[PDB]
């Protein structure tokens, strides 16, 4: 199931930063996406897919705050979830990574990589 698999130890970016942070971070230091938090509290998911996006569209990254392009509901799953369940929100949703939550908070994420590392 999804909390087998799942990466706890998340890396987050506050809720003012940017997609020139997001990018930075990527290229520096290899983080493919961030959890979002506003005061303490894990609210959505940023990555380099909304980095892409926004050179797609000639957007000035630093510009673009990342609250203006992170996801929660439709990448959020619960732990309970199989492997197969959360490959399938993966593919219906065209995203590598989703958002782990219970009780109400985000508890994780996993992501396909980590999925296939488990299939093999
Ligand atoms: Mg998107």
């Amino acid at each position: 199931r999804v909390e087998d698999v799942m990466v706890t130890d998340v890396d987050t970016i506050d809720i003012t930063a940017s997609l020139e942070d997001v990018l930075r971070n990527y290229v520096e230091n290899a983080k493919g996406s961030s959890v979002v938090v506003k005061e303490g509290v894990r609210v959505g998911i940023v990555t380099t897919w909304d980095v892409l996006e926004a050179i797609a569209e000639g957007d000035d990254l630093a510009e673009v705050k990342v609250w203006e392009v992170m996801e929660r509901d439709l990448v959020t799953i619960s732990p309970r979830a199989t492997i197969k369940e959360a490959a399938e929100k993966m593919v219906k949703n065209v995203v590598w990574r989703l958002l782990v939550e219970e009780d109400d908070e985000i508890i994780g994420v996993i992501s396909a990589t980590d999925i296939l590392r488990a299939k093999m």
